[PDB]
């Protein structure tokens, strides 16, 4: 298919943001990945989205902030987690949550 040798048509090129996933050959068209710290935006992967920050996961469309009252404290990698409930624990709240950070609960009471 790279040399014309034709279903087979024209050979994908994959560059910059994407790469070779699967060579082009005379049986089948050349397939696309993204880079590492980018992943595939669309079931296609027309498009690469750079992997998720700290407060955000990874969801089949995108990068998405997490949710009020969850966190994720890794960086391209994890799920949004609820907070550590302190008072279940018999503990008080010493530190407020974030998108990034769990609360963090202070001495037993
Ligand atoms: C912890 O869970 C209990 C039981 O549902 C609820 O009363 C309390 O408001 C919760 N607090 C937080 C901070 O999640």
């Amino acid at each position: 298919c790279p040399p014309s040798t034709f279903n087979c048509n024209i050979c994908r090129v994959c560059a910059g943001y994407f790469r070779f996933k699967k060579f082009c050959s005379s049986t089948h068209n050349a397939e696309c990945e993204c880079i590492e710290g980018f992943h595939c935006l669309g079931p296609q992967c027309t498009r690469c989205e750079k992997d998720c920050r700290p407060g955000q996961e990874l969801t089949k469309q995108g990068c998405k902030t997490c949710s009020l009252g969850t966190f994720n404290d890794q960086a391209g990698t994890g799920v949004c987690r609820p907070w550590t409930n302190c008072s279940l624990d018999g503990r008080s709240v010493l530190k407020t949550g974030t998108t990034e950070k769990d609360v963090v609960c202070g001495p037993l009471v």
